[PDB]
DNA sequence: CTGACGTG
DNA sequence: CACGTCAG
DNA sequence: CTGACGTG
DNA sequence: CACGTCAG
């Protein structure tokens, strides 16, 4: 009697897509989580992001959809919790990414560049790790006023409200081998959205998984192993991003994976000298290997 | 193997108890929605809230629970969505009430005087209607600001961080009999969690039920059929809450039975008159029988 | 790599 | 809106 | 009815 | 804390 006409529902479960996975939040218009399972096979590829368009995931119901009209002019970025990095191989796994139900306001600079870093230190642990998780998602964090009041409060933006984040969150769960008899290694990290420079090391944005679950009412992992051996990701590996001249190489190396006319690349080493460093081994060997096949 | 050690769990399942479910929310430490089922049998009964206390539910995981050092000394009181004055029938079904699993922080004005009179206002429709379904919950709606930003903004209380909910809904659904072909009829109010005088009528809060959905994020009773005539239940009820004069003889009523001595008594009728409000046969029945009985 | 912005 | 251009 | 508080 | 007392 009493689920006569049945129970509300809340449209939590997981959704499944080609390489990630996402639990969404109808309320705030933005995903909860989002699961993803990187290898050094997936990042490599042709899959080009320019061909690909921000739009709402045809599978949430249009009620709970956000639209791009809730984020253009709102000076807030899409920034995506799956990153269309980490789908090279699948033009159509890409083009998930860029989903709404994967996306959250972002602030620009953070965006582009400190979560932009921390993205890249992932796909790096790909070098290093056989197998990577990593679930990504957005918080609304209270602040504590001098009077001891703590509050909540967050910025929705367009016709449908969508939820600023105060924070991103990440959690890496990284495994060496199948065989390994090493222990897994674990990192939960929280971000606040807003600018952050080189300076601040990624350690300092470092939580313990428990305080995470707490914060986001989450609990990751679920199937883990409790007595199993896991260690500090922070202790096991560097948990070092890029600094700026890294940074700017490999933007830079990036930009001679693609290659459209002569003068844009004089423009790149125009702004890249401007800045001096020195091409290392490694760019050098990369730029000999690509000028040849675009002369040819 | 993207799920290789498990999705990450969000914990909205439905709980369902003696008398009313539930989806609970693990971050605000709040219920989401909470369900019930009220008719003429369920409203009577001995079961007395003097018995119960207000207690963690023993079914939510420690970690994601409230607990009432959360709320003592907070300014906010512990208010029941599935109200104890539903489970007069049934003891067990009172005191799961009282699990904090039911409750949100809440207004003491608005707990104790608004709100309580739009829950009279429910058991009221089953004078009316054999069946009526109830979904409570709270919400944290948006301001807008003087500038045009939108912003959420609300408390959390204790160390536990329980959300306070900006307002409260509720949705109400009649059938008038099992076997009627009359349609069924449907009401959707969100109330501020603030205090509210006895000069607003109850339709100046009703919402349609799509608007709510929009806001809360959630879908109710996904079995109704929406396509067949439902009525508004303001139009074919009342929505006409207890007045001021009979929602204080009412209580007044309940408190002669629990007065200890003359004095409390006879202050109860003090105030009565004191206000210009007449008793009627029953209430002076029961006041003389309960001034015998103390005075013996 | 991450995106928005201005012109059609 | 598409799409080239620009920017962090 | 709805609740918070003060004492063995 | 459990209980009795008090207030909206
Ligand atoms: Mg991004
Ligand atoms: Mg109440």
């Amino acid at each position: 009697v009493l689920e006569q006409f049945g129970f509300p529902l809340t449209g939590t479960e997981a959704r499944c897509y080609t390489n990630h996975a996402l639990s969404y939040d109808q309320a705030k218009r933005v995903p909860r989580w989002v699961l993803e399972h990187i290898s050094k096979s997936k990042i490599m590829g042709d899959a080009d992001r320019k061909h690909c368009k921000f739009k709402p995931d045809p599978n949430i119901p249009p009620t709970f959809s956000a639209f791009n009209e809730d984020y253009v002019g709102s000076g807030w970025s899409r920034g995506a919790m799956a990153p269309a990095g980490n789908n090279k191989f699948s033009s159509k796994a890409m083009a998930e990414t860029f989903y709404l139900s994967n996306i959250v306001p972002q602030d620009f600079d953070n965006n582009s560049g400190y979560w932009n870093r921390i993205e890249m230190y992932c796909r790096e642990l790909t070098e290093r790790f056989e197998d990577v998780w990593v679930v990504s998602g957005p918080l609304t964090l209270p602040q504590t006023r001098g009077d001891g009041k703590k509050i909540v409060s967050y910025q929705v933006i367009g016709e449908d409200n969508v939820a600023v984040p105060s924070h991103l969150y990440k959690v890496i769960l990284a495994r060496r081998s199948s065989v390994s008899t090493e222990p897994l290694a674990l990192g939960a990290f929280v971000v606040p959205n807003e600018a952050i420079g080189f300076q601040p090391q990624l350690t300092e944005f470092q939580v313990s998984l428990q305080d995470l679950e707490k914060l986001s009412g989450l609990v990751f992992f679920p199937h883990l192993d409790r007595t199993s051996d896991i260690r500090n990701i922070c202790s096991v590996d560097t948990c070092k991003l890029l600094d700026f001249q890294e940074f700017t190489l490999y933007l830079s190396t990036r930009k001679i994976e693609g290659a459209r006319s002569v003068l844009r690349l004089e423009k790149i080493m125009e702004n890249l000298k401007n800045a001096e460093i020195e091409p290392d081994d490694y760019f050098m060997s990369r730029y000999e290997k690509k000028l040849e096949e675009l002369k040819a």
